[PDB]
């Protein structure tokens, strides 16, 4: 049995700073791992454009990122893992992961009444992916989908602990605690940042699934797989993160979601 | 996202009868999932065997079942994981999953006090695979590896919840029990029969790791992976087995540990 350290870094791109979630929680479950994020933030949103348009983009965050040397690719966007994930993934030689099926995939697990519910904003919503996943896995299920829509402009604020929050959270979910729901899928990587309010609203008997975190999961068993961990003698010695905007609300936004003090930072052009 | 609906079967190998644990755990969590299984216990066991055997008789089971139409294969002996499975994976377009990292991953994650101790063949214990992989993911780890030579003959000869195992599984598990052990990783497939009086053993507080379980559960990130998953409007509609040996006997062991009726075994030469 043959294992190969590997200390390439695994790969995460996004449209915007939502995947900054699931970055967290590589962080958390890969301690040895090093991390590389490119957040197009020049040009979020995708969700409105056309499938052309949306490919060529997260085409080159991808080209920047494999440039740079990742063994692996994370792609924390919906509307990329939607669009453009299976081109992408049928091209590269090195793994290429999405958000949704690994979520889908906890929920259908969780669930013990088969009520299951998922929130993301209205383009997820709209696109029915979720729904379409779980049933595929599991036709009994009894799905209630919700869109939030101001959930994450009070994430983006950094007010995810503000009054403003647990009005907004409290209100937009009140429909959905009356449905005997049992598991409530997170489908919008800003949403982990409002968990607490989330499961307040929602109450102690229902299970959350945090897509993200779920997707990290997946990686994990991945890295093994393919034989690409790096070794815990080497732990991680990179994370690094790059934006076409404005690296200084970047920061401003992920050391507060992170937690974890002085983040690199670097605004670059694609 | 194009999903497709892959109605081959999943494959599973073995020298022997322990890997129908391993299908045991499959027809539990992937019910929708056709499964072929064959057991080479005219050549059992392969362990003592040189490299060049065990790999060509794996390699022929492998044959067989391709040959049979499947879409996917785990090997569920652990001398066949150790020694065969990375040529088998390089050489082969479909997956092919062994049975030990997963269940180490598992035990990595489960610890608290990392006091870990793993338990199976004479012969898995000395190949220190299970103490290697472990330290490889967390080197702090102090892990505790014993053989218990006599578990597998109890097991194969259904007697796995008489007085004389009851016996056999104290006596040989005591000095295990004096470690702090909160994580014990059931390392051969033929185990899971004894978990109610290994559990009773070692005590509510250890949290045991059965690894032909987890590798199951990896089998399902996988199916998702790969886009090879069954589609539950199909459902399992095949479940056969073939044996090199006795089909008399290995149906009175496969009947006897599935608890789920007549079985279908076929008696095949390789």
């Amino acid at each position: 049995m043959i294992r190969l350290t590997d200390n390439r870094p695994i790969g995460f791109i996004d449209s915007g700073v939502g995947g900054l979630t699931v970055v967290k929680e590589a962080l958390k479950q890969l301690p040895n791992e090093n991390i590389l994020f490119v957040g197009d933030t020049a040009r979020c949103p995708y969700g409105p454009r056309p499938a052309e348009q949306v490919i060529q983009y997260t085409w080159e965050m991808t080209d920047y990122l494999v440039e740079q040397g990742i063994k692996m690719l994370v792609i924390a966007c919906n509307t990329a893992t939607a669009v453009a994930l299976e081109e992408i993934k049928a091209a590269l030689s090195i793994p290429v992961i999405g958000v949704i099926l690994p979520g889908t995939r906890a929920a259908v697990k969780k669930t013990q009444n088969k009520q299951v519910g998922i929130i993301g904003t209205i383009g997820t919503v709209k696109s029915q992916a979720y729904e379409k996943a779980l049933k595929e896995k599991v036709p009994e299920l009894t799905v209630t989908s919700l869109a939030c829509p101001k959930f994450v402009s009070v994430v983006e604020s950094n007010e995810y602990h503000s009054s403003v929050a647990k009005k907004i959270v409290a209100e937009t979910l009140a429909p959905l605690t009356t449905k005997k729901i049992d598991t409530l899928i997170l489908g919008c990587t800003h949403y982990p940042l409002l968990r607490p309010i989330i499961q307040n609203v929602m109450g102690e008997n229902v299970q959350l699934i945090d897509s993200g975190a779920e997707t990290v999961g997946e990686v994990s068993m991945l890295l093994d797989y393919f034989n690409l961990s790096n070794s815990p003698q080497n732990g991680r010695t990179l994370c690094q993160f790059y934006t076409t905007g404005s690296a200084k609300l970047f920061e401003e936004i992920a050391e507060d979601w992170l937690g974890i003090g002085h983040l690199n930072v670097e605004h670059i052009e694609l």
